[PDB]
């Protein structure tokens, strides 16, 4: 079994992205039988697609789990739908703000996630990790790589399970927002890392 | 040196209060030289005063730090003011909802906290624990024991340093609010317990 | 030109639904040349589809604008996507909580709204009405009638423009939440009614 | 009877302050028998005190009602306590950020508002205006003029009733926050202006 876990580099003035450090910490580990591969994608439209399609070609994983920073979210949000659109409020890391573009012209409006999302969520809960089902992943880079990967799954037969997990801020990133009058929700790094490993595990008890 | 730490029992339909477990975990420990005493107060107007005045009489602490559950807060809130008023929205644990009462008739409108609150906050930050100064402690039981203790300090000469710390929900308490459509901020138990020990330590580097 | 405007009856313990009163206030009026029809649908899965398909059959409108109460929203939210799913958190008004059902089995995952949503939003703004594009309509009755209507548009050729608008609470509904410790955003009735007539007007300058 | 109503000029990057326009709209009107005077104060520490003490000297009002913009509040908040402290997060309009200063050295820690605040709140509610009792006015300019005026009342015998009202944003100010990714609560200008006149009226049925 081969399992891809991606995370992103820091974007829009974040000094840090907790998902980069999750991609890197799950890289090369094995959950029993299954090899896990962890890769960090650019927050750059175009380049992220390119890098993601090479990686899926090269590893050809059975389960792909894409992870992102969802600022101001208070729990682990498990994504239900990727939609065929970019409408970037902020620019990707190269300066490209893209308003109202399809991701794949002619490809479906939307794709549902193939991860067992309610089981993942229920498991997280009995681990005492607060989690819920999100119904929008935005229309920036999370939804973009969440859509391109459910599309390659549909087009090429692999990955077999694909989806997206949004994690809160970690505590160490809150303490300079406090500074400009703001205190967002956070979640410890350790809870987040564990949440994406509990996810990998209910994905494997399902995907055969 | 003697240090009191209080926490409260669960109130208003919480199954758990993280501050009860913090009172109990700091009880009997020693931070160097200083003995720490941890006591859990009732969320019962009247009875909490009684219990708190006996304890301050019996231990006669140099530093008193009172800790409470602040539901929906996203960070450790360090309290600046206790005010002379009850206006309970919900009832205390015995059924007493008290609207617009003074705590001590004739006593001052307000008391400022004697804890080094900005230093505490600054230390918490460099520990990567998100923290801020709160300017209202409500007008229920946190403000009641926060005022009664700044009053005994003013009346009797001890404690020398007194204040209040509000902690978020812990994660294990969020997962049934998710159930009734709500996901509040949470903070890990371990971050909270550490935050109140980093507080005890900057209090002692100050109080001589 | 014929224009359908729907609103819903009160649901889940709301004493009132502002959209029922908007359906009823735009009924029978004319914006120039165009006749406007206002109808109130049930918040009852099944029955709402039935009632909505009869109405579209009987009026055969060129523009259909479906309006709902979005509790806790602070502005007029103009909906981008209806998705093929019910996952009701609360029960519809008859007692049916439906978890994970398709609306139309075999029909597309999603439909984009055919209303000129950015122009509507930009117009609202220059009218000083705060408005934004929402990317999820839930998976209760708003998304259900928002999807059934973009599906009849796709299946039957009419309506030509279809979409959904979510309005805040009106002020008179906030004052009893204050009572159980909550104060949600509200918007005046009059701002809301005006917002859906500014919408009808940029829809008609577009739809020929 | 003489009634002072103050409002503030725009501060910290607000293009507008709705309270300036309320001070100006109630100026010179009469509620029956009672003359109402409306004055706009600077958001400048020092200068606001000066201007407010001249005005109270010159009008010598029986009721003073001080009104301010509370950004991000969703309802009319009626203030309970002015406290003797500045701790400005942002600078006043002249560049002075003042951290941890007393307003009046030697004067009381706090003052309770003399307005009949629950009656005001109850009346607002039966007018369908959402309103609640706030327990902190910040430690910038609202709390500063809210304290200076409860202090002149205590020192000089007039005003007889004094307090502070915090109003939400008005809608026209929300539409450029939407732009930088934010949509705060708003309240229509008209609801706000009416709320401070319903206040003046329950203050006069009380103050003799």
């Amino acid at each position: 079994m081969k399992v891809l876990v991606t995370g992103f580099e820091p974007f829009g003035g974040e000094k840090i992205n907790p998902t980069e450090r999750i991609a890197k910490d799950l890289d090369g580990i094995k959950i029993g039988d299954a090899q896990v591969f962890g890769r960090v994608l650019p927050v750059v439209f175009g380049k992220a697609k390119e890098v993601l399609e090479k990686t899926l070609e090269e590893i050809k994983p059975d389960i792909a789990i894409h992870v992102g920073l969802a600022p101001g979210r208070s729990a682990i949000s498990i994504e239900r739908i990727a939609v065929n659109a970019i409408d970037a409020r902020i620019p990707d890391n190269e300066g490209k703000k893209i308003e109202d573009e399809p991701i794949v012209p002619g490809a479906p409006t939307a794709y549902f996630s193939t991860l067992p999302i309610k089981k993942i969520m229920k498991k997280l809960h009995e681990r005492g990790i607060p989690a819920y089902i999100s119904n929008s992943a935005g229309l920036y880079l999370s939804n973009y790589v969440m859509y391109l990967s459910l599309h390659h799954s549909a087009t090429k037969g692999y990955p077999k399970m694909s989806g997206f997990i949004h994690v809160p801020y970690i505590p160490e990133q809150i303490i300079d927002k406090i500074g400009k009058g703001q205190v967002p929700p956070s979640m410890s790094y350790e809870m987040e890392l564990e949440a994406v490993k509990v996810a990998i595990e209910v994905a494997l008890e399902e995907l055969l």
